[PDB]
């Protein structure tokens, strides 16, 4: 089911289309407070799931400022404290290649950390943002199993863990360079099931449907996309939930934000996979957590294989 260099193949469309972006999304807007996860109403809720993303309001009692300076300073290097020197972590110290500072192809250069670093790597302020984030995470996704017609049974083996805070969770830094050409962040999904997004500057864009629109700039919400694994899991529910393409336009100054990742449990000698839910004989196996990452990356960076495809790439017309 996942062949390198094809995951994306039916959004290719989506992947080439380079059309001037003039409209802003008009997402749902949802609170996690006193009554757990809370839409306008019942209508709303459905229509957020179906388009994948929706915008969730930061709690009064969470912290982001250290966040926030972390994603401004890791990647200056050891002459720049108290952040800097994460710049010079590769995944060498984490024996996992997809952890530590990553310069990609894209404008973005990266810090990623999974969970069980955290308390030993971090700065103590962005460990506990993570665990934070974990835990506020872990009630979203609850929620969201709630209403996908899974039996609570199920849900351990369905979310690789993350239905008890058991899954691999990473607390992953962006800093977009602008001095480098070309698009800011690929379009792609996420891999995992919750990606938790805290941006306070324009770039991000969402297709949801047909079109490429501006996700508007709201520091007082996250954004909460699903990823392929929420996808791929509900693909053959009544009501299938989509992880949403998503893209970082190209920057003309800098930019960072950072997000908290949920996936399925993918450590390197212990990896709980993907599976899919069918109403009748129930749970399947897909593919492994960390190959979907690994094929995913590839992709996102590398491209999507488009022979055949090429009526999609408007200057062929
Ligand atoms: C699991 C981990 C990715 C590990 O490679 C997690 N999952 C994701 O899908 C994203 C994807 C890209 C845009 O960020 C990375 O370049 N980032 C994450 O941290
Ligand atoms: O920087 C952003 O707003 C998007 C980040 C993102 O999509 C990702 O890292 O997966
Ligand atoms: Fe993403």
């Amino acid at each position: 089911e996942i062949r390198r260099g094809r995951i994306y193949r039916d959004v290719y469309h989506k992947r080439v289309d380079e059309e001037p972006v003039d409209r802003t999304a008009d997402l749902e807007r949802a609170r996690l407070g006193d009554d757990g996860l809370d839409f306008q109403d019942d209508a709303a809720q459905a229509r957020a799931f179906a388009q994948g993303v929706f915008l969730l309001e930061i709690p009064e009692w969470l912290d982001l400022s250290a966040g926030d300076r972390f994603a401004r300073q890791f990647f200056q290097g050891t002459g720049v404290e108290p952040y800097g020197k994460y710049r010079d972590l590769s995944s060498e110290h984490f024996g996992d290649e997809l952890l530590g500072y990553h310069s990609r192809v894209d404008q973005l250069e990266q810090f990623l950390l999974e969970r069980r670093f955290w308390g030993e790597v971090y700065p103590s302020e962005i460990a506990t943002l993570g665990e934070h984030l974990t835990l506020l995470s872990h009630r979203v996704l609850r929620s969201v199993l709630a209403s996908a017609g899974i039996p609570e049974e199920d849900w351990h083996r369905a979310s690789g863990g993350c239905s008890e805070t058991n899954g691999s969770y990473h607390l992953t830094f962006n800093h977009y360079r602008s001095a480098h050409q070309d698009i800011g962040l690929s379009s792609h999904k996420d891999d995992g099931f919750i990606t938790v997004l805290r941006t306070t500057a324009q770039g991000l864009e969402v297709n949801r449907d047909d079109v490429w629109e501006k996700v508007p700039v709201d520091p007082a919400c996250f954004v909460v996309n699903f990823g392929l694994s929420m996808e791929i899991l509900t693909s053959a529910c009544v009501t299938p939930l989509s992880a949403i393409m998503h893209r970082v336009s190209h920057q003309n100054f800098d930019r960072s934000s950072f997000g908290h990742f949920s996936s399925s449990r993918c450590l390197p000698g212990a990896d709980d996979g993907i599976y899919r839910y069918l109403p009748s004989a129930g749970l399947e196996r897909v593919c492994g957590s960390r190959e979907l990452i690994e094929e995913n990356a590839h992709e996102i960076y590398m491209g999507t294989e488009g022979q055949g495809l090429e009526h999609h790439h408007h200057h062929h017309h």
